[PDB]
């Protein structure tokens, strides 16, 4: 037993990571088949990022202005194109390490693993949730752009995130692999507001079920509630409203533990109104919302990948 | 910026993971050069684990009683031997995926990444500290035995942990790669006490420095203290005593932030005596002690591995 924030094994994504340089800007690219994907602001100087015209900046670039390096090996660039906020660099060599993969646009509340990279080289791996306000709370230093987020299902890597920006508030923003930003963000160094950062209610509930499965039971109360009455409390505490879809997804955890979803809702409501009184739940002193219901089942069942 | 619990990229260790079966017991092995390392209780039935005589049990086993499988490929076992609590299985094929590696026995308080495995297959990766009482708080289900813990420095993997046991208290115990248990534990299903689980004081201090580097500054007080007076408080709260070696290791973080180590000690003492009053530090509502001073510097500097 025990319960930990876990990232997916990252070996499949390590084999795809390259370094992309244009002029004096260097960041990370993702090399799948004969295409390298990277943030389009590889073509930007520090000054350009204040207010870039990406079309006009890219006009000045040719294939040979893009240096793509994998280890100590130069990939030859035979074509380039801008898709929303990503560049796609056609290279003359397919990555022999390409895994079975997909591109997916994930929903708010879903989670994924980030392989933090610098100069094309892997540095570490950690788990992230796409917040309801479409930011992520990550660990990204200068040169980490082009790092990707992904999920693994058996032998298939589902890429869902590419890192582009740190907001002046210290949280992080990026795109799917088609270059479309999550949230209302743009790849420009200007002040950008993410709205209210609400809590992923269905995720908090799955984590409470994981706690019960692992023996943390103290917070189990003897109240129940209703969806509408719980959501009254949830809105007060800036929690996402719980819907029957969310109840449905929690079904298996409800079944395994014998705790009706609305009973857990009443327990969470009490935690929201009373705090934790100096106690912890699965080693944490606040309510954790970056575990999905599938994350819980995955870890309480030991799913493997090949 | 931002600060996250980060595991090392796990691709090098994934390439070494195999499945080992003996009779009806299956667990994980580590395949480096022409040797497979796995916990010796692969030779045990459920009944045997109550009180095993490993020498007498192993006498009954021959090379062919050990099935070692890598993917869909059978490795031929040409020799076996027991080193403390690990078996070493000589195979007739060197792992072509073997990285540069070392075996190291880490010290209490140091950290490492665990690649949780089942049936020889990677399931996820997470960061762990060797607690002062020589347990780890992990996520290990049945069949996770033989999973390893490691650190990566450039192109060299330093294996430091192999998982063997869950204690009846729910924490975890295992060996170095020479088969020697961390702590006073034995590979037997009998009740085993780990002593008092104290807090890794130097680690908490490094994390407070990481907080300051990232803008979390509220806890900075205007007291200082002395090593002896701080340790008076530290013993009351079951904190490891702070030594000048620990002060020395914090030197660079002290230098970068301008906060003398004993000043941070006075801030921690106030947190210990007053709590956090409903606030958080780097997104946590308790004091985190599973980041080493090197973990902080690594993440605030962006060290890469190849
Ligand atoms: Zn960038
Ligand atoms: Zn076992």
């Amino acid at each position: 037993s025990g319960f930990r924030k876990m990232a997916f094994p990252s070996g499949k994504v390590e084999g795809c990571m390259v370094q992309v340089t244009c002029g004096t800007t260097t960041l990370n690219g993702l090399w799948l088949d004969d295409v390298v994907y990277c943030p389009r602001h590889v073509i930007c100087t520090s000054e350009d990022m204040l207010n870039p015209n990406y079309e006009d900046l890219l006009i000045r670039k040719s294939n040979h202005n893009f240096l793509v390096q994998a280890g100590n090996v130069q990939l030859r660039v035979i074509g380039h194109s801008m898709q929303n906020c990503v560049l796609k660099l056609k290279v003359d060599t397919a990555n022999p390490k390409t895994p079975k993969y997909k591109f997916v646009r994930i929903q708010p509340g879903q989670t994924f693993s980030v392989l933090a990279c610098y100069n094309g080289s892997p540095s570490g791996v950690y788990q992230c949730a796409m917040r309801p306000n479409f930011t992520i709370k990550g660990s990204f230093l200068n040169g980490s752009c082009g790092s990707v987020g992904f999920n693994i299902d058996y032998d298939c890597v589902s890429f869902c995130y590419m890192h582009h920006m740190e907001l002046p508030t210290g949280v992080h923003a990026g795109t799917d692999l088609e270059g479309n930003f999550y949230g209302p963000f743009v790849d420009r160094q200007t002040a950008q507001a993410a709205g209210t950062d609400t809590t992923i209610t269905v995720n908090v509930l799955a984590w409470l079920y994981a706690a019960v499965i692992n023996g943390d039971r103290w917070f189990l109360n003897r109240f129940t509630t209703t969806l509408n009455d719980f959501n009254l409390v949830a809105m007060k505490y800036n929690y996402e409203p719980l819907t029957q879809d969310h109840v449905d997804i929690l079904g298996p955890l409800s079944a395994q533990t014998g705790i009706a979803v609305l009973d857990m809702c009443a327990s969470l409501k009490e935690l929201l109104q009373n705090g934790m009184n100096g106690r912890t739940i699965l080693g944490s002193a606040l309510l954790e919302d970056e575990f999905t219901p599938f994350d819980v089942v995955r870890q309480c069942s030991g799913v493997t990948f090949q």
